[PDB]
């Protein structure tokens, strides 16, 4: 028979959101960055480090879950808008240094070339040798190698996901 709810089209796994944000370091003194965070699992997961609200920075570009998300989460900086233009969410870049990203964007739905240039950029954000984490769903990177650039590292898989969850980590080469 037909089953429903097909993709990834439910909330990502509370398992899969504790490994994601036990990349982070909440002892720099540094913000975090959380880009697609939707209904606030991830969101919930990265608060739970210890991280201060005010330190939080998320990006979500829908309008009905950034009202809701404020509304969820005092204190959590949440920006309405599109994380691929890091300018236009973040403002230009003079200095602001993020302890890691923590990304949930559907990285499937942008060209590759987007992706690559995404990522180059969020590393600039981070101290060189700490990570951008993204989720994905295939058997390989959603992002291509390009080793001048980036290193990349298989981080967890998580089979009680629906669907089943690849985590990826990414640091500066
Ligand atoms: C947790 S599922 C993916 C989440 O990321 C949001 N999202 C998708 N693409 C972007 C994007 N370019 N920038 C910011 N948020 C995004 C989506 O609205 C959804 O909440």
């Amino acid at each position: 028979p037909q089953p429903k709810k097909v993709g990834a089209i439910v909330p990502t796994s509370s398992i899969t959101a504790k490994k994601m944000a036990s990349v982070i370091n909440p002892h720099s003194g540094l913000p975090v960055l959380e880009l697609g965070p939707g209904t606030g699992v991830i969101t919930k997961a990265i608060l739970a480090r210890g991280i201060k609200p005010e330190s939080l920075t998320a990006i979500e570009y829908s309008t009905d879950f950034y009202n809701q998300l404020l509304r969820s989460y005092p204190g959590v900086n949440f920006v309405n808008g599109d994380a691929f233009d890091l300018d236009a969410t973040l403002g230009e870049h003079k200095g602001q240094m993020f302890d890691s990203v923590i990304s949930a964007v559907p990285m499937l739905n942008f060209p590759m070339a987007a992706r690559i240039k995404l990522l180059d950029e969020l590393l600039k954000r981070v101290p060189h040798g700490r990570p951008v984490v993204q989720i994905s769903y295939g058997p390989i990177s959603p992002i291509v190698a390009q080793p001048h650039l980036y290193h990349i590292r298989h981080f967890d898989f998580i089979v009680r996901n629906i669907p089943p969850a690849q985590l990826w980590t990414y640091t500066r080469a």
